[PDB]
């Protein structure tokens, strides 16, 4: 499906971006001297070079060349509060007043843990980590240590952190858990794998919607299979809700009425501060009670850091309440529906998939149900879309994902929709 | 070596602590409802229950019962700046002004990376993570992916993070890397292991001084063996300098004139914000250049977060300069020497081991060279010491470790020394 016409368009788009952004280009050359590819977070890199941002307030930011954008990326769902939320700021100020690096417990960690347990229906007890990666690693540590088993079932296209990256199948850098990969949403194939491996299965690890892998919702039949089979064979079902937890007050599990044995959390819950968490069934999580004989150990210098504890409690109780989550997801559904309406109205061979305030463009009108479907959609048009949106002052992920923050308003949503319509018109010959 | 007299003393000490701290006791009972054992960082727990701290400024903090302490723990070496450092505060303010969760690169990450590369002599390129745990996992990911080998040599008593905890040998929660454990400082035994396993050795992972494992310096012969054997067999030598990096401007490697292939960093370098890093030889780290064919992936939501980037650059360039590191280590050496002088003057069967500003008490006058030596020292007296120091308004780790912050001054050092002398006098019958 790769064509020379599209490759020529991409070359032209990259060239225009380069010409537009010489200050960012200068930054990149300098950054390469201290970091591999001038990079410390792989997903931030794109050709010909990434933007460097100077400053941002609310939903807007400005690059080092002075161009302004509305930020539709929202820190891959962590940046729910925009760039300068006054309640987050107040929480940071309160944290400084309590004191940094106090080397001890404060009440703030307990208050934050209570806020998490209150709203997530399957989390009876929780522990905080410093990232979604650590949360998922600790969930696997819990499952393997409790069951004494080695096999982990996960899914092709699934992303669970820097050491558990299955976005393109097995990565040589992944931690060497014995992972068997299924096809997302594939009931019969997955049922077969669970017949074969169920006996040695410590855990099933699954996102209720592929996040990085394309905003691909799980189907109920698929999740029902995993819940029934985990219970049958004695594996722990782990829902990775690092992204999906935002979709309702109680995440995907509240929406579905399906409870995982363990749940991992990340992104926005710490108020935009470093954050992850793992929690779940009381009888599983109690294995970490340090007063218990044979307790599992889980240290971590910054687990209880005052900034995350303070900003996280503010995030859940003062800003993104359960009602706020319902409201934002409804807003996101209307937004996604409008984008899809624009595509249909214009006979465009594209769609936006997702749930609530999360969505990704795919250049296909086939059902998008697994990693294979995402990969089969037109990747060249996806790149062209990214550069087009940038030229229109709209910033979203290179991979075509948006994650609406609470600061996105009518003006931003209107601008996105108009820019989409303009893309369809201007790139008609390639569509 | 356990006696009933010491057990009775411990029971009495725990009872006195409980009576002194009923508000902390009340907090603990509530915390148990949301976190396993009311805990989110295992090392913070101790019997009968841990203190809850209300507030701190500089080197001092106050518990929820109103008692004041000087903080000699210093966040297990991360809390180098005390509780309210004005330069860290200024950096946090600057970070808020730049904007939170900007979803893009800023110049701040490059400036911070430059500061790291400038002072650490074996780090040609660096990438930031969210914890020392992630840094060490990524170092192992790098070594195994580059070499195509599976075996990792590490050491009994070694601590490399929540998924790489060898403090008490193999932990069932550890990530399932194929780890072979040697005895720290054991040249002949380790040489034997490297003859057996060298061919399949992806990495040797070692702290230049056991940190959590007792502030036990590595001997030069031991480190020379590892450097020679890693080079001979093609394994990557990884120095875990998460704690030791503070000991000079260029960490232990500058002090030793031995260069590791990869170095991991953590703790204070991010200004007390969430932080880890892995760096090392250019040709190894370039494998992460995202523009390269077959690049290794290393994402992480908070890797480049503006608070860590800002406070970290301030930490290294405005506060804890290379000269500041030399000065603090010299201060720490004088402090440790004074503690040891007090022990010798009083014929006390105890010593403080360590380097620079890091030290741990051991109730033995035997050489402390490996995990076995630390474990063989009197553990009951160690517990008694912790409670004694608390009663004197001096806070250090339950395990008897201090990590001097830049805010520790004459008054605090004098109080510690006097409290040590008082312990020796008051507990004479047990010594
Ligand atoms: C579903 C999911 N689970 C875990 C993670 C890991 O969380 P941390 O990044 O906090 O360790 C993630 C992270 N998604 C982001 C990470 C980023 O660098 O923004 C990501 C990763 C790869 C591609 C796109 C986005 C999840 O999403
Ligand atoms: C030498 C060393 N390497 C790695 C780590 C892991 O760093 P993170 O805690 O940032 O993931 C550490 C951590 N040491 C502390 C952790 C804490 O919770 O304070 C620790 C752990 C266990 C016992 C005592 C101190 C290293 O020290």
């Amino acid at each position: 499906s790769d064509t020379a016409e599209k490759a020529q368009a991409i070359a032209a788009a990259r060239n225009t971006f380069a010409r537009d952004n010489p200050v960012s280009a200068g930054h990149h050359e300098r950054a390469r001297r201290s970091m591999p590819g001038g990079n410390t977070r792989s997903i931030l890199f794109h050709r010909p070079f990434p933007l460097v941002i100077a400053q941002g307030t609310g939903s807007r930011f400005q690059d080092v060349d002075g161009h302004a954008y509305v930020n539709f990326l929202g820190e891959y769902t962590a940046g729910l509060f925009g760039h300068s939320h006054p309640v987050i700021r107040a929480a940071v100020e309160r944290a400084l007043a309590v004191g940094l690096n106090l080397s001890t417990q404060t009440e703030n960690e307990a208050l934050f843990a209570e806020a998490v347990c209150d709203r997530f229906p399957s989390i009876d007890l929780v522990r905080f980590t410093n990232s979604g990666t650590e949360a998922n690693l600790m969930a696997l540590a819990t499952a393997t240590a409790i069951t004494g088993r080695k096999t982990v079932l996960a899914f092709d296209g699934g992303y669970h952190g820097g050491l558990l990256n299955f976005a393109s199948g097995h990565a040589p850098t992944n931690a060497p858990y014995h992972v068997v990969l299924g096809v997302y949403n594939d009931v019969e194939g997955t049922a077969d794998l669970l017949k074969r491996h169920g006996h040695d299965c410590a855990a099933i690890l699954v996102e209720p919607m592929l996040g990085a892998g394309g905003c691909v919702p799980a189907e109920r039949a698929f999740l029902d299979l995993l819940r029934a089979e985990a219970s049958r064979c004695g594996a722990l079902l782990i829902f990775d809700e690092v992204m999906t937890s935002r979709l309702s007050g109680g995440g995907a599990q509240e929406m579905l009425g399906i409870s995982a044995d363990l749940t991992t959390l990340g992104k926005y819950i710490g108020g935009g501060m470093s954050f992850g968490a793992f929690g779940g069934r009381r009888d599983l999580m109690e294995r970490f009670d340090p007063a218990r004989d044979g307790a599992f150990a889980h240290a971590g210098t910054f687990n209880n850091n005052i900034l995350t504890m303070s900003a996280g409690h503010a995030a859940l109780t003062q800003i993104y309440t359960r009602q706020a989550a319902s409201d934002l997801s409804a807003s996101g559904d209307r937004f996604r529906a409008n984008l899809n309406r624009i595509a249909v109205e214009n006979q465009a061979p594209l769609q936006f998939t997702g749930l609530g305030s999360l969505g990704t463009i795919h250049f296909s009108r086939a059902p998008i149900r697994s990693a294979g479907d995402v990969r089969a959609a037109d990747q060249q048009l996806k790149e062209l879309f990214f550069f087009h949106m940038l030229r229109k002052g709209i910033y979203l992920a290179p991979r075509g994902m948006y994650a609406l923050s609470l600061e996105i308003a009518d003006a931003g949503r209107d601008a996105f929709a108009e820019a989409l319509a303009d893309f369809i018109g201007e790139q008609r010959a390639l569509l």
